[PDB]
């Protein structure tokens, strides 16, 4: 006797583990115990994906009830899981997709110039380096400051939250619930703040004195601020991080890359594609009896949409495993979700990562890693899989 097929099934993010092909193969969606104890729809094909992720019926925002078969304990409060919705509600999404576009005058350059002076001091440093920890997080750190108008010397602090934050936890975490009053403390303090006149939090900061939106509540303002550094912080840090250790991994492909940038946006979309960052499936409760493949789903029950299942799927994705430049279908990938929630950073991210790689290698073209792959350290129980240290040597 065994027990129900426990998620996640692996937290290293260099490898996808053989497990989930065949899986894939021979029960795409199948049940599964998740942390916490609760039972979950797992799946893991491409084609089942997308359909879960086009219907709203298996809502994300229902995830939060209570009661509710839970993937992970809640680290933020229950109204938070509808942050978007609670946005749009608000009559604030089209200014706040306008703050978060890589389009606003001399964002890319100070991208540019960040990660040049950031890889400048790694080289004065000498190697080894650290390119999670010195290179890729600062990056999504001095980003976020910037696209959120608040100084730089405060994304320090900010970012400490993260390590907690974005948990994947059984249990609540007392500490994330402190670390989250604190950072909406410091959010309110921004929007009353007549320094803070840039970014999202600049223009947040004129709507909320704006008798349009006179209604809306100050809480929601703050929560916006948190939400999108911490969600855009850990996103990039963690998605540019395990990238650069695909491409590192791949010399041909770094020195293609060298030699022709031009080819750098369809490397890092590939890299999306590829990329292990979700530890775990993105969850969904559903509202209504549905069938999903040879499954019907029933009310009230949790689907985990596996995102590396659909990415290195073959029936969508032939030789899912290779980075290949010149594919049909180059951004059908589901690295940012699809429906609904498609991430409203999409091209935030690309350009963060594009950047990143750009200024790498540049100016470090021989990088590789200082230790054997094996040796780093994936962290656990966490909402992304990243390694704790990312040593290189150029
Ligand atoms: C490479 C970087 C990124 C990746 C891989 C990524 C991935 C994703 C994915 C997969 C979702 C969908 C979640 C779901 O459907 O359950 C999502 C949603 C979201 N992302 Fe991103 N993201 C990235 C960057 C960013 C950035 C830069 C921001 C903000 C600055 C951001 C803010 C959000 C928000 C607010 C949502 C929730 C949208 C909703 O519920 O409608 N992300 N992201
Ligand atoms: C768990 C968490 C902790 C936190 O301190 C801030 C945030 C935004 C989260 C949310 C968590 N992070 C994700 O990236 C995805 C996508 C998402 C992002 C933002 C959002 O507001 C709602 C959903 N899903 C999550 O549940």
């Amino acid at each position: 006797a065994t027990v129900l097929l426990e998620v996640p099934f692996s937290a290293r993010g260099d490898r996808i583990p053989d497990a989930v092909a065949e899986l894939r193969t021979r029960e795409p969606i199948r049940k599964v115990r998740t942390i916490t104890g609760a039972e979950a729809w797992l799946v893991s094909s491409y084609a089942l994906c997308t359909q879960v992720l086009e219907d709203r019926r298996f809502s994300m925002k229902e995830t939060a009830a209570a009661g509710a078969p839970r993937l992970n304990a809640l680290t933020v409060p229950p109204e938070v899981v509808n942050n978007m919705g609670n946005i749009a509600d608000a009559g604030l999404r089209k200014a706040v997709m306008k703050a978060i576009t890589p389009k606003a005058p001399g964002l890319e350059q100070f991208l540019r110039d960040t990660a040049n002076s950031l890889l400048d001091n790694l080289i004065t440093e000498g190697a080894p380096a650290d390119l999670r920890n010195d290179f890729a997080d600062p990056l999504a750190t001095a980003l976020h400051c910037k696209v959120l108008g608040i100084p730089q010397e405060d994304g320090p602090k900010l970012f400490r939250s993260l390590s907690i934050a974005f948990m994947s936890s059984a249990d609540p975490i007392p500490a994330a619930k402190i670390n989250w009053d604190r950072d909406i403390e410091y959010m309110a303090g921004i929007l009353e703040n007549p320094n803070i006149t840039t970014g999202l939090m600049g223009e947040l900061s004129r709507l909320r004195k704006d008798p349009a939106y006179s209604h809306v509540s100050d809480e929601l303002f703050a929560t916006i601020g948190v939400t999108f550094f911490g969600a855009g912080v850990i996103s990039t840090g963690s998605f540019l991080t395990t990238a650069l250790i695909s491409l590192i991994q791949r010399p041909q492909l770094r020195n293609l890359l060298h030699e022709k940038p031009e080819l750098i946006p369809a490397g890092v979309e590939e890299l999306l594609r590829i990329n292990l960052s979700f530890a775990d499936g993105l969850p969904r409760l559903a509202t209504a009896d549905i069938q999903v493949g040879d499954v019907l789903v029933r009310k009230g029950e949790l689907v985990l949409v596996l995102l590396e299942g659909a990415n290195f799927d073959p029936e969508h994705f032939p030789n899912p495993g290779s980075i290949e430049l010149d594919r049909p279908n180059p951004t059908s990938h589901l690295a940012f979700g699809r429906g609904q929630h498609f991430c409203p950073g999409s091209a935030l991210g690309r350009r963060h990562a594009q950047i990143g790689i750009e200024a790498l290698l540049k100016k470090m073209p021989g990088v590789d890693l200082a230790v054997p792959i094996d040796q780093l350290v994936w962290r656990t129980r966490f909402q992304r899989r990243i390694p704790e240290r990312l040593p290189v040597l150029w």
